[PDB]
């Protein structure tokens, strides 16, 4: 087939580069390359650039030649054109055309590690001893499982996968059949031995790319620092082709991660590519709850504490690495990311791990569509950051709005790209500036009536089409043929299982089968002319295809939303402080712009004026109350809750296109744009349930509220689901069961009404004393333990968990318990005056329970009215004052009044 | 930079300041601090406010410069 590559490297004037052959088979080679510069030339050429100045080509015998030429050059003053970055120029040059790529042959490995140490086995210090390996790899589709049979900590046994399948009522670990199967174990003695034959592992099958999870955090950075301790630095550059392997630590953030980039294998940590790719916040991202929140698969409940599950249940241990390495392979499948990371990688024409990054991959496809196009990009101008302005979030009163229609417009800021034409060429001049307040409602006089612009007081060309603008065009298109394609599939499978379901009895035979596009009803009839057996042979064709089409779409959808975090950095070559202010600020404008107007137009509607119904927006949305609407229309005529929402559904259909269509038409032509593209849709409604007393939906402050979600885009609901965000419900500061009874005081306030929330609030109160301590427990990360105290007492301002961390520290003196170690699960209980202990907090690590020399002490001395009041009662409190609702019995007169 | 790009350890002293005074005297060297030229200097600018060392608004007008030679 068609060759592809699969990393590409430098070395000296040379790229390595690991292609595929025609028989599907992986070669390396080295090309000793022929940069291309281009510069300025006076006289007539075809390399005209962006602006429109010639430029005429310059090569060079080696790389390293053009990198002295662009400093040379360089200081005298003047601009080179081109890339600087040759990995794309060889891609780019290599290819060219599209490229086909078939995923089976890229050996995707994949690999975690357990390793077993008294303190948090630290990835830097490296002191512990590597016990569990557990490498997989894709080509192969085995999980070589490496156990070191005798470790310091303790020498345990071997492994029976037979006892593995069993489950734990026999004394098994329940491990999937097929994965056993599918296990290629081996044992070791030592280490030296198990490291270096992982050593020979990696070089026989060198993968293309490295997944797992937090494989740059507890895995390439121990594996690589260990072998480096115990076997040297020389056999660690083993680990790559090249032989080059580096490290840079990344102390810019808190974490210390001493990062790792292995050449020629591209470390792609899947924490990261799920925290930037899945767009679902899950509580929290370790690869448990994550795999749960996805796979629905649950953890098998294990026993004591993780360092010591090696030397009680090592055949748990074992198995519990084999099914922890494969719940990522499960999570991919039920994501497929690696199907993404190597779409996008050759869409764009660009290294694998360069994927991360949106400069780059933004940079790549910019240059291969001018390119073609004749044209030479120009060089990254170096600046310096700014704080422009940021999102500009609407006013919160903190008031019950009863139902909101939530409604934003899709794809803000490719949108204004489009309509503005905001591109590095594209900028004429200032125009005079007025204060944001003049444009925002139109007091200002026109701009111009030549050249489009920004409330940022530029000038924007319309007859000549940016370079942004054709791009975003051209990537916008193929998302639209990719979804339809996928759609065109969707229903051809559909029609392939109803003509199953109709029975379809013949000869055996694969005709030409045309990909991403809709079947004719006669080449129909003639695949209900064969057997099932080949139906179900065409239906897994049309799911392969339906893959392809979605990892597509998702690729577009990916590349769009991650275009305004290019434009806007420093580092993107086509960067201005102006447009980067422009899109921004026309952002404003437009969503102020549309409040004004939709103001004006409930107003008119309603007879009366000076009335707001805009809400707690964002630089992106806005819910309107849309309240007295209905109160002019009349609720006695609705009888159902489905009714109610048909009703609003279909005023919001007369609403919004007939409204805002023109309420952005005018603001188009004031502005002078290209052409008007921004459109809303409504997102999401909140009608509080009929007949009930509750309050529907209210906020606290800015990006806090509580919403009834009754209809989220055009998805029905049968039953509400409550869309909260911000509140205590999700911080993992208050415990598990008060975050449950907060989301469930919550839908009460909502849904019901006034007496629901005091009935709850008594039941609450009511189980609050008598449930275990532990699900009321505030267990927080132990940061400072030694930093703010003096000794042992918290000498200088104590943080409230620190001052309870000494307390059981100094408690526990000579009790013959584990101290405090940084980051565990201690739980902080404030204590009533007068304890033993010496202070008014206690925190200790969750799961040991208190000695019963002190267990009746703090039983007896526990104040659980504080730990309530600052658990439920205030957050509940704070909420129910902005929802109007009083969650206690204020015990008043006006039943008796009247 | 050659080996830098196929990791191989590049042995040997890469500061040529240091291997050029080994190689250039190799046996322990005798000195004479006579015969060297150290300079103490102290100066006092004509500024009514004390500037910035590196933003000179003042007009300088001290001399000093003491020799050891």
């Amino acid at each position: 087939m068609k060759e592809f590559y699969i990393s590409i490297e430098t070395v000296g004037n040379n790229i390595v580069e690991r292609y595929i052959d025609e028989n599907g088979k992986e070669r390396t080679r080295e090309v000793e390359y022929l940069p291309t510069m281009f510069r300025h030339c006076k006289e007539e050429s075809k390399y005209k650039d962006i602006y429109g100045k010639n430029c005429a080509p310059q090569k060079f015998p080696s790389m390293k030649d053009a990198r002295d030429w662009m400093k040379r050059m360089e200081d005298i003053g003047l601009e080179a054109l081109g890339m600087n970055d040759f990995k794309l120029a060889y891609i780019s040059d290599t290819y060219g055309s599209e490229i086909v790529y078939d995923r089976k042959f890229v050996r995707v490995a994949n690999c975690d590690i357990e390793v077993t140490g008294d303190k948090f086995p630290d990835p830097m210090k490296a002191e512990y001893e590597i016990d569990a390996i557990t490498h997989y790899d894709s080509i192969d589709d085995r999980f070589y499982v490496f156990d070191l049979l005798n470790s310091m900590y303790g020498s345990v046994s071997k492994w029976d996968a037979k006892l593995a399948a069993k489950l734990d009522c026999e004394g098994g670990d329940e491990v999937p059949q097929e994965i056993l199967d599918r296990v290629i174990y081996m044992p070791f003695d030592n280490e030296r031995d198990m490291l270096m034959e992982y050593i020979n592992l990696w070089e026989q099958k060198r993968p293309a790319i490295f997944t797992g999870w937090n494989i740059e955090g507890f895995a390439v950075p121990y594996i690589m620092n260990r072998v480096k301790m115990i076997l040297g630095e020389r056999s660690m550059k083993r680990f790559s082709p090249i032989g080059r392997v580096k490290s840079k630590l990344i102390q810019n953030m808190y974490g210390s991660k001493e990062i790792y980039s292995i050449d020629g294998v591209s470390i792609l940590d899947y924490l990261d590519l799920y925290k930037k790719f899945a767009f679902t916040n899950l509580p929290s991202f370790s690869l448990e709850s994550v795999a749960q929140h996805e796979t629905k698969k649950g953890k098998l409940p294990y026993d004591g504490p993780i360092n010591k599950l090696r030397e009680t249940n090592h055949q748990r241990y074992i198995s519990y690495n084999i099914i922890d390495v494969e719940s990522v392979q499960a999570i991919d499948k039920i994501r497929g990311f690696i199907d993404l990371v190597l779409s996008m990688s050759y869409y764009a024409k660009m290294p694998f791990s360069g994927v991360m990054s949106p400069i780059k991959t933004w940079d790549a496809i910019i240059f291969n569509s001018l390119k073609g196009e004749h044209k030479v990009i120009p060089q990254q101008g170096s600046h310096v950051k700014q704080s422009f302005p940021g999102a500009f979030v609407f006013e919160p009163k903190p008031i019950a709005r009863r139902y909101i229609m939530s409604f934003d417009l899709t794809s803000l800021y490719p949108s204004i790209i489009r309509q503005v034409n905001i591109s590095p060429e594209t900028i004429r001049g200032q125009f005079k500036v007025h204060p944001i307040h003049e444009y925002i409602a139109g007091t200002a006089p026109k701009p111009s009536d030549e050249y489009s612009c920004s409330p940022n007081g530029w000038m924007y060309d319309k007859h000549q089409e940016g370079i942004i603008p054709k791009e975003i065009a051209k990537v916008f298109f193929q998302r639209k043929d990719w979804k339809k394609k996928m759609f065109a599939e969707e229903m051809n499978a559909e029609a392939i299982k109803k003509i199953i379901m109709k029975g379809a009895g013949s000869c055996s035979t694969k005709p030409e089968v045309e990909r991403y596009v809709k079947f004719s009803d006669d080449f129909l009839n003639e695949l209900s002319n064969y057997t099932e057996s080949v139906l179900n042979s065409l239906i897994e064709e049309c799911e392969k295809a339906a893959t392809l089409a979605n990892t597509n779409q998702l690729n577009r959808k990916i590349l769009i939303n991650s275009l305004y975090g290019a434009l806007g950095n420093i580092h993107f070559r086509y960067y201005d402080l102006r447009n980067a202010t422009a899109i921004t600020i026309f952002g404003q404008v437009g969503i102020q712009w549309i409040a004004r107007k939709i103001n004006e137009y409930l107003n008119k509607v309603c007879g009366t004026n000076d009335e707001d119904f805009i809400a707690a927006g964002d630089t992106d949305s806005v819910y309107v109350c849309v309240d007295k609407v209905i109160e002019k229309v009349g609720l006695d005529r609705f009888k159902e809750q489905n009714d109610l929402v048909e009703f609003m559904n279909q005023f919001g259909k007369k609403k919004m296109e007939p409204m805002i269509d023109v309420a952005y038409r005018e603001l188009c032509d004031y502005m002078n744009n290209r052409e008007h593209l921004m459109h809303m849709d409504r997102e999401a409604i909140s009608c509080p349930p009929l007949g009930s007393k509750g309050v529907g939906g209210f906020w606290k402050a800015k990006k806090r509220y509580a919403l009834n979600v009754y209809d989220m885009e055009d998805k029905r609901f049968a039953e509400p689901h409550l869309k909260i965000m911000g509140m205590e419900t999700q911080q993992s500061s208050t415990p598990k069961a008060v975050q449950e009874a907060l989301e469930e005081s919550i839908r009460r306030i909502l849904q019901e009404g006034e007496e629901s929330v005091q009935e709850y609030y008594k039941n609450f109160e009511k189980e609050y004393r008598q449930l275990d301590y532990k699900v009321i427990a505030e267990v927080k990360t132990a940061n400072d333990i030694a930093k703010y105290d003096d000794k042992g007492w918290p000498g200088f301002k104590c943080p409230f968990h620190i001052r309870g961390v000494l307390t059981y520290r100094r408690a526990v003196s000579g009790l013959g318990v584990a101290p405090i170690l940084d980051g565990n699960k201690v739980m902080v209980l404030p204590l009533r005056e007068g304890n033993p202990f010496g202070d008014k907090c206690i925190a200790w690590p969750s799961g040991t329970e208190l000695p019963k020399e002190i267990r009746s002490d703090v039983l007896s001395w526990i104040d659980h009215s504080t730990l309530f009041q600052k658990s439920f009662v205030k957050p509940l409190a704070g909420m129910c004052e902005s929802a109007g609702m009083d969650y206690e019995e204020k015990a008043s007169l006006d039943f008796l009044f009247g």
